[PDB]
């Protein structure tokens, strides 16, 4: 009835954008006012964050795009109070809208690289005219992006077909991947992401080293982990809205040097599939649930978790010993 559901995967595979998306899509989480805690922390999030992107630009000289903006990010600091104290004005709202849209604060957060910029910045920010109105109430993830201090796990609980889902994730770094093992207890099911738009990428802590190679080499260990025999398993190659573009414009060989089709995206797409799923070693006795999804997008992550939800109905419910 219940179902943990665990996310997996090297980091930047948008793991946590799933997050995103299972907050609005599912309701009824028995969680409103402890929401309503969190509805203060949020707002002061993302005033911190916007002041984070306007910090870095006196410090690389950059200017906002329109002057006007010069005042809006005046009055930004006298109306942020009330925001800390849980109160989003529209005059506020505009205000922090306004300064991110410009194309001077765009550039800054673009080259984030730089300098320290809150993780949840572009959450908020985006999603700015949802968290504003009246009487808002956080979901699951709107909490999760919450406090700038590493909170540990990111947990989160939705109801779907009557069954209570406990929908956990982890950073992807190498470093937070030591966490991993703390969530193995329990797990019902794994969704591994995997950005296929990584294909030319490489890894932040090794410029040298192919982010999809990496994501390779941890799927190979999940999949054949004698402790996740049991649990279900689910490939979701992400971010394919980001893939379908990019494959037309980069070369799949940057990955895969013996991959000789063409840059189109059933192709290549279809050919990292191939390489994920042929880790598999026990093919025979071992099934992989592969989907195609882009994190960003409400409704395909709605209709993929929905078949991902009926798998595990069908599959979790009774210990098997044969096969």
């Amino acid at each position: 009835r219940e179902v943990k559901l665990l996310l997996l995967g090297a980091g930047e595979s948008g793991k946590s954008t799933i997050v995103k998306q299972m907050k609005i899509i599912h309701e009824a989480g028995y969680s409103e006012e402890e929401c309503k805690q969190y509805k203060a922390v949020v707002y002061s999030n993302t005033i911190q964050s916007i002041i984070a992107i306007i910090r870095a630009m006196g410090r690389l000289k950059i200017d906002f795009g329109d002057s006007a903006r010069a005042d809006d990010a005046r009055q930004l600091f006298v109306l942020a109070g009330a925001a800390e104290e849980g109160f989003m004005t529209a005059e506020l709202a505009g205000v922090i809208k306004r300064l991110w849209k410009d194309s001077g604060v765009q550039a800054c957060f673009n080259r984030s690289r730089e300098y320290q910029l809150n993780d949840s910045a572009a959450y908020y920010l985006n999603d700015l005219d949802r968290i504003a109105q009246p009487n808002y109430i956080p979901t699951q993830q709107d909490v999760l992006r919450t406090r700038v201090k590493t909170t540990g796990i990111v947990e989160t609980h939705f109801t779907f077909k009557d069954l209570h889902f406990k929908m956990f994730d982890v950073g992807g770094q190498r470093s937070e991947r030591k966490k991993w093992i703390h969530c193995f207890e329990g797990v019902a099911a794994i969704i591994f992401c995997v950005a296929l738009s990584d294909y030319d990428l490489v890894l932040a802590e090794d410029e040298e080293m192919n982010r999809m190679h990496e994501s390779m080499k941890l799927f190979d260990s999940i999949c054949n982990n004698k402790w996740f025999t049991d649990t279900s398993i689910i490939l979701f190659l992400n971010k394919k809205d980001l893939f379908e573009e990019k494959i037309k414009k980069s070369p799949l060989t940057i990955c895969y040097q013996e991959y000789a089709g063409s840059n189109t995206y059933e192709e290549a797409a279809a050919y990292i599939q191939c390489q994920f799923e042929d880790l598999n070693k026990r093919k025979d006795t071992k099934e992989i649930y592969t989907h195609f999804t882009c994190a960003t997008d409400t409704k395909n992550v709605q209709f993929v978790f929905d078949a991902v939800t009926d798998v595990i109905i069908k599959n979790n419910l009774k210990d098997c010993g044969l096969f």
